[PDB]
């Protein structure tokens, strides 16, 4: 344990905390994300309705 291998445990500890920190932002994206998630949705399917498969088609 001498270089890397704590280092790397340390990477490891900083990873999984930011990683689980991760997790607790992504916890309160369901409020942010769904003021324009859950309603982009309907832009994205009316903007896909038409928009994205005979103007655009994508390509």
């Amino acid at each position: 344990m001498s270089g890397g291998g704590v280092f790397t445990d340390i990477l490891a500890a900083a990873g999984r905390i930011f990683e689980v920190m991760v997790e607790g932002h992504w916890e309160t994206v369901g409020m942010l994300f769904d003021s324009l998630g859950k309603g982009t949705m309907r832009i994205n399917r009316n903007a896909y309705g038409s928009m994205g498969g005979g103007s655009l088609r994508g390509s």
